[PDB]
């Protein structure tokens, strides 16, 4: 048995805990796995994956890169009927999908600053280029307005710390100080973090700060960060066992969303 | 063409990090990967996941999984003649390899701390169940008795934030206050420096720091983390190119040693 996954860099961390959990449960059901890496950016490089990994010969094909509803129609059909299912898409895109509830994840956050009593909130984005941080950022409008809040900035970072780190420094020299920020990552947050000391404030008592994903390094952040939970691990578990049922034929046809929740730690405060 | 790898879990930083470079250099010289991560703790374990990727026809294998010398020359057996090169060895070991200088990384972190003029240091290993912590570990050791210094305490960890948070909460909770402390690797050096932190002490001023790797998000904690580098990406991707030269008898036959660096930044300071 033989199963092949095509993903973003595992020099990120969200993608190599969900490759970690998909090689650990295929380990358990006795299926080896052949693993591409896309060269990044755009539908024809994960094409290209696929196809490499069809060459393979594989059986079935776990798509865990970040694409948008036509880019994934169009990854879906370069499968040739071998079963695939994706790991970073919208949920509206019509094909087998497992992706964390975004609606959630974002609402929480929100939700939580505001009612600790955050007016003054500013944004920090993934990159645009990736569905799941346009899907995040989306969704902290969606709440943010129905909360009659409009952010006082919003920026983009690249989910890494020191993108986190500059963008806040950014931020704040220009003489935008929220009360309360909701980054796209824990990396980023450490990085804003980092950037709201420096600048003299206190992360928590002066800037608020809402990570996303609940690392494992987040619980031990200066101070311990208040995040949204992605079970990653159980995302790749789950993955290889739908894989394996739509090989089968006794799975589904269709996306299911993960549920997600709020941790809530020590950098968010009343203003 | 296709080469297998066995693999420590990806959801470890240094691992991930290696074979994301792996895979990268690997889709450069249009090489597939069949990837098997390691059930752990065990040589049995590590030869499974070995009898395995060869059962998938792979033409060469990087064993990027902790084994001493006896096991790596038993894993080397099991390989059928297959190139096998390890990332995870010691130096000393007679069989392929390609390892970061723990001599010189101990000896670094050592001598920045001496001349800092530091005399009252805490070693954190990491788990001593792998090879490349206890080489780690007795570098420091080593380093340390070179420059007529005992530790005035030693504990382990085991690679992350929260063993590194708890084992120095339970140094500084015996009264056992060092002026410096040498981590076995930059997550626990977070969790060290938190518990640090939040037993009142400065990180830095009052207790100093040096980590190990130089992770990304190190040049974000804060304050910024004094380190070892050690150029992950620089390692997966020579494995590849040696490997693929192993495989086809132009290589050599031996272990080669990576340079490591120190990094210099705001956790380490005069006693």
């Amino acid at each position: 048995l033989l199963i092949g996954v095509a993903t973003s860099s595992l020099a990120l961390h969200a993608p190599s805990q969900i490759v970690a959990a998909i090689l650990s449960r295929a380990d358990q059901l006795g299926a080896s796995v052949v693993v591409s890496m896309v060269e990044r950016s755009g539908v024809e490089a994960c094409k290209t994956a696929v196809h490499n990994l069809l060459a393979q010969r594989v059986s079935g094909l776990i798509i865990n890169y970040p694409l948008d509803d036509q880019d994934a129609i169009a990854v879906e059909a370069a499968c040739t009927n071998v079963p695939a299912l994706f790991l970073d898409v919208s949920d509206q895109t019509p094909i087998n999908s497992i992706i964390f509830s975004h609606e959630d994840g974002t609402r929480l956050g929100v939700e939580h600053l505001v009612a600790l009593g955050h007016q003054q909130i500013a944004l920090l984005a993934g990159p645009l280029s990736s569905v799941s941080a346009r899907l995040r950022l989306a969704g902290w409008h969606k709440y943010l307005t129905r909360n009659q809040i409009q952010p006082i900035a919003e920026r983009e970072g690249d989910w890494s710390a020191m993108s986190g780190f500059q963008q806040t420094m950014q931020m704040l020299n220009e003489g935008i100080v929220p009360t309360a920020m909701l980054v796209a990552n824990d990396q980023m947050a450490l990085g804003a973090m980092r950037a709201i000391t420096e600048s003299g404030l206190r992360v928590g008592a002066d800037i608020s700060v809402v990570g996303y994903d609940d690392t494992e390094d987040s619980s031990c952040y200066i101070p311990p960060l208040t995040t949204i939970k992605q079970d990653f691990r159980l995302l790749g578990q789950t993955s290889v066992d739908r894989l394996l049922q739509l090989s089968q034929g006794q799975a589904v046809k269709g996306n299911q969303l993960l549920p997600v929740s709020l941790v809530k730690r020590k950098t968010t405060l009343a203003p």
